[PDB]
């Protein structure tokens, strides 16, 4: 039914107004960090020098609480890396200062989001942040740089009052959601258009918020693969464009004529 050219042109009449954003770690490949479950290139491919059963465990909490090592030896990994942000993160904080972003959701936990400078309050980080870590035995909380010496030394960081193991403040498997993720309570029943980048929607909770837009809003998914409830459960007003999310938002960024405005954005960030 409806088309990338659709989804552009009710922008542009503003017929969607507040727009809800969900991303995953495809939006961040083109910056050079890997994703989890692409065949090959992702992260669960590519962890055999790891003391792990299976890749899954070293992002879940209780293998966490049985062996915390294998994951910082991981952080130890893109921890020293400096990363910018894309094409993507530009176009969703031109969304952003169009006034047309009402939240984005975001379960990468690179901070590119932030550095594209989009406001914390537009932003629900609902698998956590690198930025800030607590022991997980006191509570404790400490700016994620204190722990940042201890990764690159070799050392599962520890609390400097109980010794406790420090954790960043990033969501395992069998973690709860930080309280912010409750937004979309409000978020997804007013939003008039949804936008799905580089996900392969098979995390939960995060996966089903893609049912959670009214029936009549149209979804717009960019990424590889048709992928989660967009996969089983379409909708009539569904705009699939597959392929790499860097050409499709090209392509949304020409169709929305915002190429003079995204230029200015990236000369004066970068
Ligand atoms: C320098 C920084 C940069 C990053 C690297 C640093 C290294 C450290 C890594 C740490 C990260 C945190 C781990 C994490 N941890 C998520 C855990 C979930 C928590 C959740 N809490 C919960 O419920 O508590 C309830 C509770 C209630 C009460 C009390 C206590 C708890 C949970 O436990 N739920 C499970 C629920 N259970 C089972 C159902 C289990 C408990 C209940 C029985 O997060 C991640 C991640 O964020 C999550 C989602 O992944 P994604 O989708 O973002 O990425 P990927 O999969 O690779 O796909 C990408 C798609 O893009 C496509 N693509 C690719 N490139 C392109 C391209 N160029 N162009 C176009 N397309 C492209 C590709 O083709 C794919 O299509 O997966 C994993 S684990
Ligand atoms: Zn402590």
């Amino acid at each position: 039914k409806l088309s990338l050219q659709d989804v552009a042109e009710l922008i542009r009449a503003r017929a969607c107004q507040r727009v809800v954003v969900m991303v995953g770690a495809g939006i961040s490949t083109p910056s050079g960090i890997p994703d989890f479950r692409s065949p090959g290139s992702g992260l669960y491919s590519n962890l055999q020098q790891y003391d792990l059963p299976y890749p899954e465990a070293i992002f879940e909490l209780p293998f966490f609480f049985h062996n915390p090592k294998p994951f910082f030896t991981l952080a130890k990994e893109l921890y020293p890396g400096n990363y910018k942000p894309n094409v993507t993160h530009y176009f969703l904080r031109l969304l952003h200062d169009k006034g047309l972003l009402l939240r984005l959701y975001t379960q990468n936990i690179d901070g590119l989001e932030r550095v594209s400078g989009i406001p914390a309050s537009k932003l629900v980080e609902a698998h956590g942040t690198f930025a800030s870590a607590t022991c997980t035995v006191c509570q404790r909380p400490f700016p994620g740089e204190d722990i940042r010496a201890d990764v690159m030394a070799d050392r599962v960081p520890r609390c400097p009052v109980c010794t406790g193991v420090v954790k960043p403040d990033i969501v395992f498997f069998g973690e709860p959601l930080p309280q912010r993720f409750l937004l979309h309570v409000v978020d997804f029943p007013m939003a008039d258009l949804l936008l799905i980048l580089g996900t392969s929607l098979e995390v939960e909770p995060f996966a089903s918020l893609t049912e959670a837009v009214r029936s009549s809003v149209p979804r717009l998914l960019i990424n590889r693969d048709l992928v989660g409830p967009l996969a089983w459960h379409p909708r009539s007003r569904d705009v699939a464009q597959l392929g790499d999310v860097v050409h499709g938002v090209e392509s949304l960024v020409e169709l929305l004529g915002w190429t003079e405005e995204m230029r200015d954005l990236v000369q004066r960030e970068t």
